[PDB]
């Protein structure tokens, strides 16, 4: 009883993990892409302003 | 008679051939830095002309 009562609550808390670590991988990795590509091209934005200027 | 004459003929040679890389050195590498800056201002600008299809 106690055995299957507890391995039921175990379960509720791998599942409720299962569903936290599927939007993690989701989140973390296309917030890094989206930082990284944001970051890059204002370098050129203001890159090209002044090395236009130097063309 | 002979080496005198023929010494001072070669000594305008060496003045000419030296007066010849005192303006030649400049422009030269002013030319190589050209160059240089040159294929920046061109690779700033493919990356920036494309920028408002990231954004």
């Amino acid at each position: 009883r106690t055995a299957r009562a507890g391995y039921r609550g175990r379960a509720l808390d791998y599942a409720l993990q299962i569903n936290v670590i599927e939007d993690k991988r989701k989140f973390d990795i296309m917030e890094f892409v989206l930082r990284l590509v944001e970051a890059q091209a204002t370098h050129f934005q203001q890159g090209h302003e002044e090395l236009s200027r130097l063309s």
